[PDB]
């Protein structure tokens, strides 16, 4: 509602658009949707990951205006990467893709106005 916050969220929407861009598909695609625990066979996933997150949910939460400011948004993004890091062994390819995508995110998020 404040302009400061309104502008923070526009920047966040732009950051979300960036990581959804075809440019980053080859390492962003597993984060477009929730981890499909059943289809994949990850019997321990919800034991390890108490709060799943994914880019499609973040897009919908933004669309529903559920982020009060930029840091609430960054927390969901960072939760998504942390979930990947915590569940997978460090050399699984999805962890490399998560690091790559997180470097995209933090590069753009570090420019948000102070
Ligand atoms: C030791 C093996 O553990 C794992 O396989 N880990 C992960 C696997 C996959 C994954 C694979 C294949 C597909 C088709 C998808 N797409 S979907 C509909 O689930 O989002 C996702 N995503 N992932 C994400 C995030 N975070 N960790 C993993």
């Amino acid at each position: 509602s404040t302009v400061k916050v309104t502008e923070q969220l526009r920047h966040c929407s732009e950051i979300l658009k960036e990581m959804l861009a075809k440019k980053h598909f080859s390492y962003a695609w597993p984060f477009y949707n929730p981890v499909d625990v059943n289809a994949l066979g990850l019997h321990n996933y919800y034991d390890v990951v108490k709060n799943p997150m994914d880019l499609g949910t973040i897009k919908e939460k933004m669309d529903n205006q559920e982020y009060k400011d930029a840091y609430k948004f960054a927390a969901d993004v960072r939760l998504m990467f942390m979930n990947c890091y915590k569940y997978n062994p460090p050399d699984h390819e999805v962890v490399t893709m998560a690091r790559m995508l997180q470097d995209v995110f933090e590069t753009h998020f570090s420019k948000i106005p102070i």
